[PDB]
């Protein structure tokens, strides 16, 4: 059990507001970077159009879903015009040619093809713009999550606001990286979503089972969402599923559209309990109140690491110890 939390002022709450929004201005990429991203894609297609004629290449992730940050990977999904599907199409020759043309581009470095996961890819490095790019053939259940989410991010500011606050927040205790053990970026956000379906009244609906009623600041619902993987929930008699209003039976994260994808079945225990401890702290920082007069910026404070983490790093104890990444052992790591 834990601690229970002074009541809120409404001067300290005006600053958790501020706070939450601050999170999604200082960190959400321009215009103007965007329009570069987009730039990006013609040059890439006019590129690989000369071996590969008819290719179609779309930004799907975190540079369209609405809830990127800057420097955020830039994912690409490839199609070739006249094949509809990629039935029959060797995708590890494809991308492993794809891999060999990109070599002759003078803006990119660290040509990398990957066929060791579920999904092969092309990676490299984009100079240009100090970007990585993945490039992906056919990747369609990815660009539904990014619809489904863009969806999402324009029914409510309030949305975006919040997933970009979970974003800093992970990001700052080191427990959002999946490749190094921990929850992925899409994890948090439908950790997000699930709990705005949830809060009574709903700030979101379902929108795979088809107004503005909850009058919440920003603020009251970040510390809302903390208090609520914090106290209540019950995380291995209920499934996190943004999928529909009813409360489903077995961290437990399901894919909206991949219902038998997990998005917490890697994770090990002491993670487990290193990601709860994060949350705890976080809602003693955000939910009890010298300042504001004598810290000169609210985001080192809220978002102190070694307050939120108390000075300890993530686990990685599945993790090569030389690059501290997941997948490999320490034998075959580049
Ligand atoms: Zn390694």
């Amino acid at each position: 059990q834990l601690e229970p939390l002074p009541p809120l002022t409404p001067k300290f709450l005006n600053i958790l507001d501020q706070v939450c929004i601050q999170c999604y201005k200082d960190f959400s990429p321009t215009i103007i970077e965007d329009q570069a991203r987009e730039h990006i894609r013609q040059n890439l297609e006019s590129f690989i159009r000369q071996d590969f004629p008819g290719t179609k290449l779309s930004l799907f992730g975190s540079s369209k879903n609405g809830f990127g940050f800057k420097q955020s990977d830039l994912a690409v999904c490839m199609t070739i015009n006249g094949l509809e599907t990629a039935e029959g199409l060797d995708c590890v020759r494809t991308i492993e040619e794809l891999a060999r043309v990109l070599r002759k581009h003078s803006g990119l470095r660290n040509i990398l093809p990957i066929t060791t996961a579920k999904v092969p890819i092309v990676k490299f490095f984009h100079l240009r713009s100090g970007l990585e790019v993945d490039i992906s053939l056919y990747n369609t259940l990815a660009l539904h999550n990014t619809r489904l989410l863009s969806a999402y991010s324009a029914i409510d500011p309030r949305v975006k606001y919040l997933c970009y606050t979970m974003k800093v927040f992970t990001k700052m205790c080191d427990i959002g990286d999946a490749s190094r053990g921990s929850l992925s970026s899409y994890a948090y956000t439908l950790m997000v979503l699930y709990f705005l379906q949830q809060r009574n009244p709903p700030v979101i609906p379902v929108l795979q089972e088809i107004c503005g009623k909850n009058t919440e600041s920003v603020g009251q619902l970040w510390l809302g969402l903390l208090r609520f993987y914090t106290e209540e929930f019950d995380f291995k008699e209920h499934v996190i599923s943004i999928r529909r209003k009813s409360l489903l039976t077995t961290i437990v994260i399901e894919d909206p559209f991949d219902l038998n994808h997990n998005l917490g079945a890697g994770l090990s225990r002491k993670m487990t309990n290193f990601i709860m401890k994060a949350f705890i702290n976080g809602r003693r920082v955000f939910g009890i109140p010298g300042f504001p007069k004598d810290y000169p910026s609210k985001m080192e404070y809220f978002f102190d690491p070694d307050v939120l983490t108390e000075g300890e790093l993530a686990p990685n104890d599945r993790c090569c110890r030389i690059c501290g990444k997941i997948g490999h052992f320490m034998k075959d790591c580049p």
